[PDB]
């Protein structure tokens, strides 16, 4: 129980990435 951490990692792909359902 520590997702804090992970978080950025987790998200670290793109600020916004493109609108889509699969992409």
């Amino acid at each position: 129980e520590s997702p804090e951490q992970r978080a950025t990692r987790l998200k670290r792909m793109s600020e916004y990435a493109a609108k889509r359902l699969s992409s």
